[PDB]
């Protein structure tokens, strides 16, 4: 096939793969129980992303949805990735500030809606309805970010400054990266179709790699992960 976005798919596969192995090797050396906990969640994140970037690289996770008078290329393998990677990143942040079980359940549920309605939207054939679903997904995301900024940050204050300060960074990198996804979807292939797929794939890999491997490096190199 040789689609124009494959080079970006091959770069995301490489970065995710390398990041997985570094975390894995660093994780099986640590003896601390809590550290092990964080290491196992943070290594699984880029491991799932790697398998999906690799599948997309190989021609899977791609479907042609009809709307706007075109046969539009929608990479659904992405939501198969995010359906398990977003709630896992939320768990890393939840365990860090000692969030409650109700909070975690509500954040994971919200994340499920966000990705579910997102895909339903990327698959919808009525152009205007694609944006109705997009709208609900975004509203779910704003709920998650609100909790992370108002809820979590507040409970991270019962932690030590080292733990509170690591959370602020992970919390900030998350608020900045996550807010970007809905905009890329809106002006990209799933939405307006203003930004071409090849460029769109490049934006997503920079966001995906930063949000997982970038997030993992910051978190796993900190002492806040220790029991
Ligand atoms: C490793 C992947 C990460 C951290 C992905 C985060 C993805 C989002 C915050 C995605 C959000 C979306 C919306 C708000 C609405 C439209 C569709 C999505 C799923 C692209």
């Amino acid at each position: 096939t040789g689609r124009p976005e494959w080079i970006w798919l091959a770069l995301g596969t490489a970065l995710m793969g390398l990041g997985t192995l570094y975390f894995l090797v660093k994780g099986m050396g640590v003896s601390d129980p809590d550290a092990k906990k964080f290491y196992a969640i943070t290594t699984l994140v880029p491991a799932i992303a790697f398998t999906m970037y690799l599948s997309m690289l190989l021609g899977y996770g791609l479907t042609m949805v009809p709307f706007g008078g075109e046969q539009n290329p929608i990479y659904w393998a992405r939501y198969a990735d995010w359906l398990f990677t977003t709630p896992l990143l939320l768990l890393d942040l939840a365990l860090l500030v000692d969030a409650d079980q109700g909070t975690i359940l509500a954040l994971v549920g919200a994340a499920g809606i966000m990705i579910g309605t997102g895909l339903v939207g990327a698959l919808t054939k009525v152009y205007s309805y694609r944006f109705v679903w997009w709208a609900i997904s975004t509203a779910a995301m704003l709920y998650i970010l609100y909790v992370l900024f108002f809820g979590f940050t507040s409970k991270a204050e019962s932690m030590r400054p080292e733990v509170a300060s690591t959370f602020k960074v992970l919390r900030n990198v998350t608020v900045v990266l996550w807010s970007a996804y809905p905009v890329v979807w809106l002006i990209g292939s799933e939405g307006a179709g203003i930004v071409p797929l090849n460029i769109e794939t490049l934006l997503f890999m920079v966001l995906d790699v930063s949000a997982k491997v970038g997030f993992g490096l910051i978190l796993l190199r900190s002492r806040a992960i220790f029991g």
